[PDB]
């Protein structure tokens, strides 16, 4: 048993929300909220601004000091950072930017992250401003994590198709 609620079963594993994912992790302070990152870790916008915001920019310098010691991570690869205010921990997962022209394979790998966690919540990777169809993404969330997730999805639209046409 755990905190989240009203959430709609996809899977056994794999559970949506129609919900900001900032809003999520305030009320459940979850073990691990994952972050829809870039390689640089600079939150700008989307999940990422918001969430940095909500930490009130600890998250970014934070991320600057990963960084600055680390160097970049790889599209499809994560790091794990403090949740601050909102979680105990933040997994800052990379999926592929097909504005970029990434290859949208590497969006298995990016939710391959998710296995080395029990209880994630989570948006779904690679849609918002990285381009990719997030009916695509879902479908690869469900047939690539096996660990217990709990998606976040902001609009009400999109949330709407993802549950109609999910097979
Ligand atoms: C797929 C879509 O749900 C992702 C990509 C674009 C924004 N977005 C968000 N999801 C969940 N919570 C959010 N809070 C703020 C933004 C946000
Ligand atoms: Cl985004």
């Amino acid at each position: 048993v755990n905190s989240f609620s009203g959430y709609l079963k996809l899977t056994d594993n794999v559970y949506i929300k129609n919900a900001d994912i900032v809003e999520e992790a305030k009320k459940v302070k979850p073990t691990v909220v994952v972050n829809a990152a870039n390689v640089y870790l600079k939150h700008g916008g989307g999940v990422a601004g918001a969430l940095n915001k909500a930490t009130n920019n600890a998250m970014q310098v934070e991320s600057d000091d990963y960084i600055a010691t680390n160097g970049p991570l790889k599209v499809g690869g994560s790091c794990v950072l403090s949740g601050h205010n909102l979680a105990k921990h933040c997994l800052h997962v990379v999926g592929p930017n097909v504005n970029k022209g990434e290859d949208i394979q590497l969006l298995k790998s990016a939710y391959e992250n998710f296995n080395q966690h029990e209880v994630l919540l989570a948006p779904l990777l690679s849609a918002g401003i990285f381009g990719a169809d997030p009916i695509h993404s879902l479908r690869v969330c469900v047939d690539t994590v096996r660990t217990n997730v709990y998606l976040a999805v902001f609009d009400k639209n999109l949330y709407d198709k993802l549950v109609s046409s999910f097979l």
